[PDB]
């Protein structure tokens, strides 16, 4: 004795794109070789929902297994704030272990979306920075991505949200870019993905004239 549980939520940008499949994860751990059968119940607002997908159990170098269950989320129910609950059965356990999870609970606050074209010092160079400065929103779950002419720029870096001194996040992505292209006067947008934006996407464009 005995086995514990752990449960995840689903993967941001998962929750805010429409082709994706956002899933609550429960973990189960310290699982015996004696009794390694694990019976999952799931819970949507406390009905019970039969939709979840078991992924065969792995042994743990501890000598245990570790069982998974899977559910899939319905965008809408989970940005409408809806109670994912795992309960957990095993033979090893007098009682069933319940976990339950649903997104952070704060008012939504839309972020603020700038754009800043490269530094004087930053711009003279082979590689330019562009950057996309996106604060003040809540919850932290968010996706900042970057285009040009319809065709994702995948070279970004984007810093994790950063709670700020109000209880709202922010966070930068910058986009290197060789300097040829953004001399040229070629449009580099920064696309934001967040439950609190009209539409739940905004983007901002960055130009030189
Ligand atoms: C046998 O060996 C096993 C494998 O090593 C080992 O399992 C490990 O067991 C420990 C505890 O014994 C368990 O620890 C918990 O880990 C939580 C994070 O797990 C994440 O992230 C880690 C690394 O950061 C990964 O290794 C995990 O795979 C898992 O990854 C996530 O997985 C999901 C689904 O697969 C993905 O969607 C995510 O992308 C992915 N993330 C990443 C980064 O990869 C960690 O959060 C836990 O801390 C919290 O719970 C503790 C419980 O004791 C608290 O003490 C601690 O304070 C934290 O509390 C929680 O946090 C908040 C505070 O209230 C609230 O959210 C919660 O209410 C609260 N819970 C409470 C109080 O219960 C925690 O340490 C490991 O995850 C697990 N590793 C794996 C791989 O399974 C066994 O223990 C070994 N057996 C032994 C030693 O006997
Ligand atoms: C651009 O900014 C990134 C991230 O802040 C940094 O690592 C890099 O060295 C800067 N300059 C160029 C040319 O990418």
């Amino acid at each position: 004795g005995g086995p514990s549980v752990f449960l995840f939520p689903p993967k941001p940008k998962d929750t805010l794109m429409i082709s994706r499949t956002p899933e609550v994860t429960c973990v189960v751990v310290d699982v015996s070789h004696e009794d390694p059968e694990v019976k999952f119940n799931w819970y949507v607002d406390g009905v019970e929902v039969h939709n979840a997908k078991t992924k065969p159990r792995e042994e743990q170098y501890n000598s245990t297994y570790r069982v998974v269950s899977v559910l899939t989320v319905l965008h809408q129910d989970w940005l409408n704030g809806k109670e994912y609950k795992c309960k957990v059965s095993n033979k090893a356990l007098p009682a069933p272990i319940e976990k339950t999870i649903s997104k952070a609970k704060g008012q939504p606050r839309e972020p603020q979306v700038y754009t800043l074209p490269p530094s004087r010092e930053e711009m003279t160079k082979n590689q330019v920075n562009l950057t996309c400065l996106v604060k003040g929103f809540y919850p932290s779950d968010i996706a900042v991505e970057w285009e040009s002419n319809g065709q994702p720029e995948n070279n970004y870096k984007t810093t994790p949200p950063v709670l700020d001194s109000d209880g709202s996040f922010f966070l930068n992505s910058t986009l290197t870019v060789d300097k040829s292209r953004w001399q040229q006067g070629n449009v580099f947008s920064c696309s934001v993905m967040h439950e609190a934006l009209h539409n739940h996407y905004t983007q901002k464009s960055l130009s030189l004239s």
